[PDB]
């Protein structure tokens, strides 16, 4: 598992404590919904660059919650605990280039052909989750509905899954 804090709840006595903000979008086509990533894939991670070493480092623009990382393959997907973080890390973290790190939207929920790489989010058919992706969408700690049932046109922050 890639969570740095095992079993924690998204509870007020919790630190990292987020809202889970869930809007409607008519012009979703039928059985679509629209999920903003909370996932950041960095690209030219260093060989001795590690997931903590990822969290330290991001820890002044945001909270990572997750990282998969492969320093094989020069990369890391990070999932930070609200979409507001992750905008705040591609607005301001390197933008220089002072380190060898290049961020941009990932995708860490539903199909990789729905996602709009510029803006960060998919517009996804319902008929291509599964009845795991559907509960998750509602029952997340971080992210998903809150509750709310997965209706044409709802639109929420990428949920956990597991």
């Amino acid at each position: 598992n890639h969570h740095l804090y095992p079993d924690e709840l998204n509870v007020s006595n919790n630190p990292h404590y987020r809202p889970k903000p869930v809007s409607y979008d008519s012009t979703l086509p039928p059985d679509h919904i629209k999920v903003y990533s909370r996932t950041l894939f960095i690209g030219g991670v260093p060989l001795n660059m590690k997931e903590w070493d990822l969290a330290n480092v991001l820890k002044p623009f945001a909270e990572v919650q997750s990282v998969i990382l492969n320093n094989s393959r020069k990369h890391a997907f990070v999932k930070v605990y609200s979409r507001h973080e992750a905008e705040n890390v591609l607005q301001n973290f390197n933008k220089d280039g002072a380190l060898p790190l290049r961020t941009r939207w990932g995708v860490g929920f539903g199909p990789r052909d729905c996602c709009d790489y510029q803006h960060g989010y998919s517009i996804i058919p319902m008929h291509r989750l599964t009845d795991a992706d559907k509960k998750w969408s509602v029952s997340a700690q971080w992210g998903g509905t809150s509750g709310q049932p997965l209706v044409t046109g709802i639109v929420f922050e990428e949920p956990d899954i597991i």
